[PDB]
């Protein structure tokens, strides 16, 4: 995605899924 970098994401955010909105959209999962 734009607006995020992958490292960013998964280096905070937890899981896969969780992950995985922030890399096609760059929001956190509930």
């Amino acid at each position: 995605g734009s607006g995020c970098m992958p490292e960013y994401c998964a280096g905070q955010c937890r899981g896969k899924v969780s992950q995985d909105y922030c890399l096609k959209n760059c929001r956190c999962i509930r």
